[PDB]
């Protein structure tokens, strides 16, 4: 759909510029005469496959916003959608740029511990509002590009992008998540629930202070090699439960699991996100060396809160409301 700057839509939009693209359709700048006030538009295309899924979309958002709590203002405000020339448009507030550009503004030397802990809180407190139970929302596509500021001058987040989400017993696909943020359950196979957001959310925090992709493989044996490099072999129980378990892994008869091995990684569990952190030596890439707020005990809070997110297992991983009382969110 080829759409000017300056076409007028329903005597309600007026086009201003292209936002955004992906899979789905296009993002858009508007002004709402009616409301009188700029929003973002997206507009899904006019292909069957593409309309049911936002079909899913729309009906997810709607099921937030009837849900007045204090924790449901950290995701993006569907205010409404329409059809129009066969593509269902969705109208959202409009936010800022997104913690990918902010990464890519830094050189992709990271931001600070505190604007990280600010990042962490608010997202946290997200995932708390979508484990409402008769919500039981999974994001599934959780990453820095779905994360965009309210404010340029601010360090508000909205959590945008519920074009992949599913309630619980909802799932359609299993292969779901963006490969770098993808949790070990769904690289094994296995059904998933609310705990591959948590996973997401350790990952990209590790990011947001390094600048780097925690775990950035090229392909799924790639991304499972580089998750064992930091936090060792699976544990057998999920293992013998994993119908992919043996796309990377294999089993001895002592009921052991070890690498499935290629042509020539660092050994299981040797790269230290103790090191990747840069506890004991001044921050990543030694960069925040006598910077205040990123003392030894400041970093040793983080680093617990990040392996409770990177639990192997989904069962105790930790959710939301007790990531929100982890001690590197106490004053
Ligand atoms: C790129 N982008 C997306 Br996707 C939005 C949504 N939902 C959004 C938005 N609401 N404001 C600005 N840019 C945006």
């Amino acid at each position: 759909m080829i759409v000017k700057n300056g076409e007028k839509w329903m005597d309600r939009y007026e086009i201003d510029s292209l936002i955004g693209k992906g899979s789905f359709g296009q993002v858009v700048k508007a002004y709402d005469r009616v409301e009188q006030e700029w929003v973002a538009i997206k507009i899904i295309k006019n292909k069957k496959a593409f309309l049911n899924q936002a079909q899913i979309e729309v009906r997810l958002l709607e099921l937030m916003n009837k849900h007045d709590t204090e924790m449901k203002y950290y995701i993006v405000h569907l205010k409404r959608h329409f059809m129009f020339r066969n593509h269902l448009c969705l109208v959202f507030e409009m936010l800022s740029y997104n913690l990918y550009d902010l990464l890519r503004n830094t050189n992709f030397r990271g931001v600070s511990l505190n604007l990280t802990r600010k990042f962490a809180q608010q997202m946290c407190t997200a995932l708390l509002f979508l484990a409402t139970p008769e919500l039981s929302i999974i994001h599934c596509d959780l990453k820095p590009e779905n994360i965009l500021l309210c404010n340029p001058k601010r360090s508000a987040i909205k959590i945008v992008d519920f074009g992949s989400s599913c309630q619980l017993g909802q799932r359609i696909y299993q292969y779901i998540q963006s490969r770098f943020y993808r949790s070990p359950e769904v690289l094994l196979g296995m059904p998933y629930d609310l705990a591959i957001d948590m996973w997401s959310l350790g990952c990209i925090l590790v990011e947001m202070h390094t600048g780097e992709p925690l775990f950035s493989g090229a392909n799924e044996v790639d991304q499972m090699n580089k998750i064992v490099e930091v936090l060792g072999i699976p544990p057998a129980h999920i293992l013998d439960q994993a119908p992919k378990a043996r796309k990377f892994f294999e089993k001895l008869p002592d009921g052991t699991w070890n690498l499935k091995k290629t042509k020539d990684y660092k050994p299981p569990g040797t790269r230290k996100l103790h090191n990747i952190l840069g506890v004991e030596t001044g921050g990543p890439g030694g960069r925040r060396a006598g910077e205040s707020g990123h003392t030894v005990a400041d970093y040793l809070k983080f680093k617990d809160l990040i392996l409770r997110m990177l639990d192997y297992d989904p069962k105790t991983r930790i959710q939301p409301y007790y990531a929100l009382q982890h001690s590197f969110f106490k004053k």
